[PDB]
């Protein structure tokens, strides 16, 4: 399997970076951006600058005409770097002029190639401004007509769940978090599965053409791990008002070290089928970690909800 991770402007390229520095099993990582100066500093280690860096007025770049118009110019350069991939995850910070113009285009390549791709965007914070939380939904539009699964991040929500004195870098790590939650519980389903491994088309009919998705995820040690993991999974702030059983698609990737077992995978997987209608696609897939010893966490993407 070949799957590749595309950060998309700052805000993505700073998520893609979290993902490079937690690690994410088995993908190839990808920066796209008009800023060269970021390209240049990113740990990424493939970088694709799109528009080659003209601006037209100071702050003129804010505007997501400027993405969408760098990565329609640079359409060659994204299409041969996505090409040959079985799976794509565009990661960006909607609400800036990068990444909101930019990351659909980058989806249109890679859908127009025929790759399943899934895009995780965060929206921005409630304090950044009426101005880049309407860029950020005209950009979300646009990236769902170009996405299989479209999964988006409230920042604002994050915040809420962190309150304290937390610094404006903790609060991006936050979400750079749980983008990196939902491209690893997705990618190393395949890329590193444990004692079962899910067959990709059953990846693919949950993601595929299925619009908005919503992921949330629970870890747990101890003898009752797995229903434990299972539960908070369920229960998790960003999955807490999705009906499961309207959701078209589950995917769960149960991730633990060597001693997950079988049992383990049966309890996970009744949990999460009687929470989900018959009329859905539930498909749970194991990944192994060798440096988990008791955690044992459960990811859970809700796919087809609307
Ligand atoms: N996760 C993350 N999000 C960011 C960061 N900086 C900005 N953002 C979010 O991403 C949105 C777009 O900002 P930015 O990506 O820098 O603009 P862009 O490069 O033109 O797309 C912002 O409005 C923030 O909500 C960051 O370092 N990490």
């Amino acid at each position: 399997a070949v799957i590749k991770v595309i950060g998309v402007g700052g805000g993505g390229g700073n998520a893609v970076e979290h993902m490079v520095r937690e690690r994410i099993e088995g993908v190839e990582f990808f920066a796209v951006n008009t800023d060269a100066q970021a390209l240049r500093k990113t740990a990424v280690g493939q970088t694709i600058q799109i528009g080659s860096g003209i601006t037209k007025g100071l702050g003129a770049g804010a505007n997501p005409e400027v993405g969408r118009n760098a990565a329609d110019e640079d359409r060659e350069a994204l299409r041969a770097a996505l090409d040959g991939a079985d799976m794509v995850f565009i990661a960006a910070g909607m609400g800036g002029g990068t990444g909101t113009g930019a990351a659909p285009v980058v989806a249109e390549v890679a859908k127009d190639l025929g790759i399943l791709t899934v895009a995780v965007v965060t929206k921005p914070f409630n304090f950044e401004g009426k101005k880049r939380m309407a860029f950020a939904e005209q950009g979300i539009t646009e990236l769902s007509k170009h996405v299989d699964s479209l999964i988006t991040i409230p920042n604002d929500k994050l915040l809420k769940v962190l309150g304290r004195g937390i610094s404006l870098l903790d609060a991006f790590g936050a979400a750079n978090d749980v983008l990196k939650g939902a491209v690893q519980g997705i990618a190393e389903l395949i890329t590193r599965p444990g004692l079962m491994n899910v067959d990709f088309a059953d990846v693919r009919t949950v993601m595929s053409e299925m619009g908005y998705a919503m992921m949330g995820s629970g870890v747990a040690s101890g003898e009752d791990r797995a229903e434990e993991a299972a539960e908070m999974a369920i229960s998790s702030p960003l999955l807490e008002d999705i009906d499961l059983s309207g959701a078209r698609g589950v995917l769960v990737n149960i991730t633990a070290g060597f001693d997950l077992r079988l049992d383990e995978f049966e309890t996970v997987g009744n949990t999460i089928r009687a929470f989900a209608s018959d009329n859905a696609t539930v498909v749970i897939g194991t990944s192994l970690d060798p440096d988990m010893n008791d955690e044992l966490r459960v990811t859970v993407v809700a796919t087809g909800i609307g």
